[PDB]
């Protein structure tokens, strides 16, 4: 029949220790597992585990520290929740390699394969999907910068087409390549460009890949009131629903319950009558 | 011998119909005073990242009814106005404000210094990395942020005095957060070396006030920045701050009292 599939909701699971010094890792691992269960309980389809933040102001960490953070978490989830689908947010080949050996089935590379020349190969030799994100910066840690564009849609489309080609040349087929236009500071600290990408998201379907976006209480949702993170849930729901309406196949979020429910409405609007 | 406590400046933002704002504004003003604020700083125009310009008429429409309401209901309240517009400062001073905080340090409106010169009010000159009063998201780097900010404040104090404002009515703010840089390290460096600014001979005013430079390694959002704000505000006082601007009057006043006590020499 003509049934439109629901969007896949990607729950964000960031593993960041509280204590700066050594010790207290079992406690942090246990906390991450509890959060993973809650994400699944709220209806997340994929749990995206990351040990290194890449938003503005974020610190770079070594592959060893990154693995020390996520490995115990991945192992605990795969062991107790084997039904759960795990994605790993990393730009390092060594980290991706280990994550894939442990059962992760998706790698989300904020640098679209530019940070580590070996990452595409690692993904190619697995059956994992790769999410290629557009970023205005070469460095995987994005900057606060009010970048301007003549036409952001063209710039991002051209970048994603080139990264898709590069991934395919490295051995990853098109059916395992997912594209993310980026939103917020990854695109620009000037919010207009994020809204323009959302308006024209359907144009990206021509690249022949599933689409992944993360409005997720980002900067661009501040609006006229200059709303801070705590007040951006309605805007996050609206932007995520509109993204689904315009073609998003995956929505990444910290607010699984609410964003899943808002996106269900977008899917229902896109659902043609059963006749 | 007894060192005076810092003056706490309570933030009262009047940024959104119109009339539904004033009784609520008076209620908040009363609460700021109840918590121990010495000055109520009314601001009708946001100047943080992503903000846009509002007209002088719109700014006046926002703040004037609030100033009038506070003067009437809370006559003992000292009022400051956060504005870069001469026309707005002029009206605020006529109505009783005794302090004008200019995020542009007199650069945005060539007539603002003259307006303040022709009053008995104090002016707060803040350092901003941008010429436009609405600050940008920009990870501005510096070879020596303390030297850059010090020289900027010196030049601005000189301009204020040239316009007719005496040194005893000039207050300096190094800026913190995005005004200095979207890279947090520079805000911490200014707090470390705040005592160096005492050489300019003016009282010092700072506003850590839950700014994003306080996010730290955990990338803490606003709701979780109170401990950092308390620590930063207390260290600012320890290092020479005469005024601390905040939304959290009670807690910041109490934390700052500890810094004052640490600065109190023995008997
Ligand atoms: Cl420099
Ligand atoms: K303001």
């Amino acid at each position: 029949s003509n049934a439109m599939a629901k969007v896949k909701i990607v729950g964000i699971l960031n593993v960041t220790p509280n204590s700066f010094h050594d010790g207290g890792r079992f406690v942090e691992t246990d906390k991450a597992v509890v959060r993973a269960r809650e994400l699944l309980s709220q209806g997340a389809d994929i749990i995206e585990i990351g040990g290194e933040s890449t938003g503005p102001g974020s610190n770079t960490i070594t592959a060893d520290e990154e693995l020390a953070r996520i490995v115990p978490v991945i192992r605990a989830i795969r062991s107790s929740l084997p039904d759960a689908n795990i994605a790993v947010d990393t730009y390092k080949a060594e980290v991706a390699r280990k994550a894939l050996e442990l059962g992760a089935t998706m790698i989300n590379d904020v640098s679209a394969g530019r940070a580590d020349p070996k990452l595409f190969g690692v993904v190619a030799r697995s059956n994992a999907q790769i999410v290629l994100m557009y970023s205005k910066d070469t460095d995987p840690h994005t900057s606060f910068d009010e970048r301007q564009y003549v036409d952001v849609v063209r710039t991002v489309y051209d970048f994603l087409a080139e990264r898709k080609k590069a991934a395919m040349s490295a051995g990853i087929p098109a059916d395992r390549i997912i594209l993310d236009t980026g939103l917020g500071h990854f695109v620009s600290s000037d919010p207009q460009y994020s809204f323009q990408l959302l308006a024209h998201l359907s144009d990206f379907q021509d690249l022949g890949c599933k689409l992944f976006l993360s409005p997720s209480r980002k900067s661009f949702l501040a609006g006229n009131e200059l709303l801070k993170t705590a007040d951006r849930l309605p805007g996050t729901i609206a932007a995520s629903a509109i993204a689904v309406l315009h073609g998003a196949d995956y929505i990444r979020t910290h607010d699984v319950l609410e964003v899943r429910r808002g996106c269900e409405i977008a899917t229902a609007i896109n659902q043609p009558p059963e006749r």
